């Protein structure tokens, strides 16, 4: 059967080609898991359909109806075979779906627009004058949310009461808002996005400080699916023959633009 890849608009994991109008099915996307679907499937020997998740979302569960949205809940509910995206590892979710071994590590990072005086989570912490949210839904926002540590409680317990919204619905809405507001918002975001952005022009905006957590993006699939063995023993193999770094550097810093 052609797999069911569903997966999320996001650089560079997945975006749209220049010409997209004009070409059609997988044709229409490039970027980092654009590749690494195409290497999985070659490994595992499976067609198949690159979707870009309906909401837009990763996947969160609703505190009152415990249904799930975005990416995961495409999953949960028989919608999609596979999932092929920059989806965080999560306690959660793992005890809904499958995760291989991890391809790729990350951390919740700050983002700042040059010349902002500002290098920690703690800095961030201690003033008001320079505002700071992460998106709006996924792993950042849980751990910000969830988290017994003193910085990050405080930091959560100012961004969920903060008029007007610090929040924000994509990667691209916080980075222009970082550009656009003259060093007076800082953006928490995963330190993946942010290494990428910091390859890019304009070139005003850089990570600052260390990560606040540790983890890694996983390829998840239905808990108890048949796709689930292959697809983890895939993961291993391209680690080991060095197919994720190649990857990461082709996407990341082969061509980045601010030296
Ligand atoms: C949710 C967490 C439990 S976690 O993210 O799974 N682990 C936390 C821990 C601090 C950690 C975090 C990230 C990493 C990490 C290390 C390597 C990789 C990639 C490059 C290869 N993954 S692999 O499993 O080692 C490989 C042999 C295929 C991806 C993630 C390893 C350990
Ligand atoms: N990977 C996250 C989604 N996600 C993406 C980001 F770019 C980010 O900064 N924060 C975040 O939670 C998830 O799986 O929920």
């Amino acid at each position: 059967k052609t797999v069911v890849v569903t997966t999320i608009l996001e650089s560079p994991y997945v975006m749209m080609k220049k010409n997209h109008e004009m070409l059609e099915g997988n044709e229409r996307y490039e970027g980092y898991c654009v590749d690494l679907a195409a290497e999985i499937a070659k490994h595992c020997g499976f067609k198949y359909k690159l979707t870009i998740v309906g909401d837009g979302k990763y996947g969160a569960r609703d505190a009152d109806t415990k249904i799930w949205n975005g990416m995961v809940g495409e999953l949960v509910y028989g919608k999609a075979d596979i999932a092929i995206a920059p989806l965080t590892i999560t306690l959660v979710r793992e005890e809904v779906i499958d995760f291989s071994k991890p391809f790729m590590s990350l951390g919740i990072s700050i983002m700042i627009k040059k010349g902002t005086p500002i290098e920690s989570a703690e800095d961030l912490s201690k003033q008001t004058e320079i505002a700071y949210g992460t998106l709006d839904s996924g792993s950042t926002k849980e751990f910000f949310r969830r988290s017994k540590i003193a910085v990050f409680d405080k930091m959560w317990t100012y961004m969920r009461s903060a008029e007007p919204s610090v929040f924000v619905r994509t990667t691209a809405e916080g980075v222009a808002r970082v550009r656009k507001s003259k060093g007076k918002y800082a953006y928490l975001l995963e330190s993946t996005m942010n290494e990428y952005i910091e390859q890019r022009k304009p070139c005003d905006t850089m990570k600052v400080g260390g990560n606040l957590d540790s983890k890694g993006y996983g390829i998840a699939t239905p808990k108890g699916s048949s796709l689930g063995t292959p697809v983890n023993l895939a993961v291993l193999k391209l680690s080991e023959q060095g197919v994720l770094d190649k990857l990461k550097n082709k996407w990341w810093y082969d061509k980045g633009e601010c030296g």
